């Protein structure tokens, strides 16, 4: 039934046919039916690279026929006339089953490829309907790109049977696998939404779909912040990757020691961290792990950073400041009283302390020094080390045993932190090398064993000194062009929050000057 | 008129004086000098140390008598009746001048022997006056340690006269130089507060007499102000001087980098850090500017800091605080815009420039870093060189000769900044080889000249390097043991307000470890 310029113009449009093209049809002794195997033959003869057949005994609609390449079965079906305004639509999965190349967003179509779940689609037309094509050929279009969607587009003036069965009340009405799918005007990109619950995981991809950074900050506590805060200032284009925004600063409450600020709260000064970046074009990028740095191979290079969620981002400089973590006895009641007089960090909650007993864990030098500084504020201090001596540089020792307030226990090893329900009241230890159980009275535990930089991820990478800090320079360099550490998982001597957004301002500035003074076109 | 027990009691006293004492009469015929008459010589009688001896031809009251050394006509005068309640007053005028000691602060006695005006006391009495004696003995006193404050005491018994004449109406009542001072009890403490305006200057004696401070903090800036909180929270005694508080925070308006805090303004962050020291146990010091350190010639010696107002501060530990200043141009009209477009910091206010055109002046690394940096976000920079050409590292012209909104101006002399009254329009400036004049319109003009740290006063005491910072470890360690600093003053890279807040407490946990590390009993 095509007239003189479909036939014409549909010879051109053929002679883009790079692959064969076989058009198989299903049908009966209906007149439609007739006037559908004459319209295979009248384009069969259009070119050679179209033959047309028959396969009467076949699951599927009478009058029907399948757009193939030779030897498959995968490629959209019509069922009726697939003239009317679905003429261009014909057309076009011809062309696309022999090779010409669809209009459309390339990435789109990769996506549709690879997808897993089965599909049967089944779209109802008219002739008369001028808005059924777009539809039509975004469903054939998934046919050919993917054999686990199947297509056919259903002409209603065949099977006006049909349409009442289901209760078609108007077109282009679409089905997936039996199931209402929706009608009217869909574009491709919104079926390609509906249909794939798809992989959660790309912010993934999208990470890795993102544009190169100028700088790239790994650690979002108060020094990743900080550096966000400089580097977007100077307008270039700045990513701040982390964990969690707020780090430490998180899983405290009261702050004493943030300069200027006489008194706030973690959760505040986290916040409000938060919307200090939040001023400026900064990417901010929650919940992603860094698990390692590839440095660049070449002076104008770029730094890369893979996650643990598998993805890569890029940057031309790069500055990490994943902070560190304190170390826990990891006893009963610990958990219980963190903030309620079990602490990390004589400075930050030393005052705090004024008139009580306190306990210091740990004999190295970071819980000896933490005692003399309490002796100098508390009522009392006791000193519990583990191992049948202490650490700590003898120059500290002394000075600790010189004083009259505090009480050293060796070999002590803490069981049970008590409190009433509210704070801390006391402490349990063991004698390790009797067994015995021991009790004291105090309202704070300082908690002194240990540092912990998280920067194992970093092995190889970057230098680290021998307790696991970043080795940096003044200016916040380390041992790699264009990478920059800032704040407590550097060697920087102490661990504050008003010290670490210092590094972190001028780690940025750094790495800022880093940017101008490379590049030579 | 002298009793058996003030006779008895009186000899006893008399055994304590290690210098000869006369007493000088004048005297008419009346009954009461032949009473006084009398009375002395029943003294001079009671030890050979006492003399008594007349002169009856001078200008002083009859009767009346001087108690001095041999050859002076220094010390207190009695006319009247020295008995009654006055008798022990009597007795310590002959005592303080044969060299028994005052029972009074000694300090208050070395301050009225140094004291330049004249002065001619005399106080009324009546033997009855219970209260009388304090305030006789208070000014005796005086006339002894210093020959310039003359003292009469007047017994009203005799001179029933003189009391109507200058209407006296109750007693004790004292006169300074013909002026009445004062009646009723007052102490020598008072006596000498009212009497000598005195030195102004002690703060400076005063500062002088102060404790030896645990660690003394020199200038109270950003950096200053941190250091002085983290270091009174453990306790231990601190001193924060300098000749402003805020430092270079109180002439800038608006700050956008102070992180956590969106916008403040300089006089509230001063005003800020100000509470913010007051809820700590400092000796803040304001309006005192160091002009040496005197490092400790020992280990555990004390550091010395001398102050153009003549004062010696001592401390265990101290820390540098001083800052810097930025060079100006010195031109008309680069003090009328100050904060309205006329900068001194791009990091600081370059954002504040979107869209506008502004100029830098100076051709070194930190102009044309400074241009490089505004150039990415300002519609164009234009750079003005002094000299024939610039003093940058290479890397850095070749980098801002790249840019195609900047122009680079050489032998460029600013001579004026043009504003609309209310913010910057334009410059001008002279071709320094021609002479010739030029302008150029624009909004903002950043000086990169140069920085000048505050430390030409330590020349000789800690290790400069060839800018004038003070050399500083990551501990913020100068070359002089329990000497540090921080923030502009030092070698820190970048001159920011929460880096110099960072310095700070860096600063102060060193000077604390430093404290506790050396003492060795
Ligand atoms: C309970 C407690 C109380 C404290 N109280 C005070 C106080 O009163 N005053 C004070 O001055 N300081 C206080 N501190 C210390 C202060 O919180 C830290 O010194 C400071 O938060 C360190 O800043 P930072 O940004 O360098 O590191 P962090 O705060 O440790 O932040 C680093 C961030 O990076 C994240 N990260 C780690 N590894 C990775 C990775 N591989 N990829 C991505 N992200 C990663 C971490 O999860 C964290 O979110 C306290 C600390 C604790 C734990
Ligand atoms: C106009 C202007 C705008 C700025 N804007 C910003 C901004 O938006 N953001 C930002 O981060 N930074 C900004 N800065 C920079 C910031 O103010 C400084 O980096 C910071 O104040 C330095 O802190 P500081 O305590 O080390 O030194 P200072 O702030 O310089 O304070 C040092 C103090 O010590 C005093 N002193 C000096 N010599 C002596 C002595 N011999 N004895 C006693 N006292 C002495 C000084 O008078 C001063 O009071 C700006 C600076 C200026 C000038
Ligand atoms: N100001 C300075 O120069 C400082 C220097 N340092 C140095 O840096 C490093 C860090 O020192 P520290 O943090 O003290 O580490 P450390 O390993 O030297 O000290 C840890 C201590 O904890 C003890 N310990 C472990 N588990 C315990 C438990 N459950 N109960 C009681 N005690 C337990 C160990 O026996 C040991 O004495 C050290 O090598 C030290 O020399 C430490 C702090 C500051
Ligand atoms: N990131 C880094 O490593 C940085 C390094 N530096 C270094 O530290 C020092 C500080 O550098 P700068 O502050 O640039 O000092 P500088 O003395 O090198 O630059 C000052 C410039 O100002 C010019 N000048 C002086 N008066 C002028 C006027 N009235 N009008 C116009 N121009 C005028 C001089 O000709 C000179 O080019 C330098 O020695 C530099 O090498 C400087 C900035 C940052």
């Amino acid at each position: 039934m095509l007239d003189t310029n479909m036939k014409t113009q549909l010879k051109a449009y053929l002679e883009k046919l790079t692959k064969p093209v076989e058009l198989i049809a299903t049908l009966d002794d209906s007149a439609k039916s007739a006037e559908i195997k004459e319209l295979l033959a009248e384009i069969a003869e259009l070119s050679d690279k179209v033959t047309f057949k028959e396969d009467n005994s076949l699951p599927v609609r009478k009058p029907s026929f399948l757009i193939t390449n030779p030897g498959s079965n995968q490629g959209p079906r019509f069922a009726g006339s697939p003239l009317g305004h679905e003429f261009t639509s014909l057309v076009l999965a011809l062309l696309w089953t022999g090779g010409h190349p669809s209009k459309e967003a390339q990435s789109l179509l990769e996506q549709i490829r690879h997808i897993d779940g089965d599909f049967e689609f089944e779209t109802y037309y008219s002739l008369s309907c001028h808005n059924c094509p777009d539809v039509v050929q975004a469903l054939n279009l998934m046919s050919v790109l993917n054999p686990r969607i199947k297509h056919t587009a259903i002409d209603g003036g065949t099977f006006q049977n049909e349409i009442t069965d289901r209760n078609v009340m108007g077109v282009p009405a679409v089905f997936v696998n039996g199931k209402e799918f929706g009608q009217g005007r869909m574009t491709l990109t919104e079926i390609v939404a509906k249909i794939d619950t798809g992989a959660e995981k790309r912010a993934a991809e999208e990470l890795n779909k993102r544009d190169a950074y100028d700088v790239l900050i790994v650690g979002s506590g108060p020094a990743g912040a900080a550096a966000a805060i400089y580097s977007a200032r100077k307008g270039i284009r700045t990513g701040l990757m982390g964990e969690r925004f707020g780090g430490q600063i998180l899983d405290t409450v009261d702050i004493e020691n943030y300069i200027s600020v006489p008194k706030t709260e973690g959760q505040k000064l986290a916040g409000a961290l938060k919307v200090h970046v939040d001023e400026y074009d900064v990417d901010v990028i929650d919940s992603q792990s860094a698990s390692k740095l590839i440095p660049a191979a070449v002076e104008g290079g770029l730094h890369q950073i893979e996650t643990a969620s598998g993805a890569v981002l890029k940057a031309r400089s790069i500055i990490v400041a994943t902070g560190a973590k304190w170390r826990n006895m990891n006893v009963p009641g610990e958990d219980q009283y963190r903030t309620k007089g079990v602490t990390y960090c004589p400075h930050c909650d030393g005052p705090l302390f004024k008139g009580k007993r306190v306990a210091v864990i740990g004999g190295g030098n970071s819980g000896v020094e933490a005692a003399i500084d309490l002796a100098g504020i508390v009522e009392h201090v006791t000193l519990l080390e583990f191992a049948p001596e202490m650490k700590a540089d003898q120059v500290l020792q002394d000075k600790l045993r010189s004083l009259k307030n505090v009480d050293i226990i060796l070999n002590a090893q803490t069981t049970e932190v008590k409190g009433d329900g509210s704070k801390v009241v006391g402490l349990e230890y063991r004698d390790r090398v009797s067994g015995d159980i021991h009790n004291i009275e105090l309202a704070g535990i300082f908690v002194q064993i240990g540092l912990l930089p998280n920067t194992n991820w970093l092995e190889g990478a970057v230098e680290r000194n021998r307790m696991g800090e970043i080795i940096i320079d003044a200016k916040c360099e380390t041992n790699v062009k264009g990478v920059f550490a800032a704040g407590d998982c550097t060697t920087v001597p102490y661990k504050q929050i008003i010290i670490a957004t210092g590094e972190g301002a001028k780690a940025s500035l750094s790495a800022f000057d880093y940017l101008i003074r490379t590049k030579t076109a």
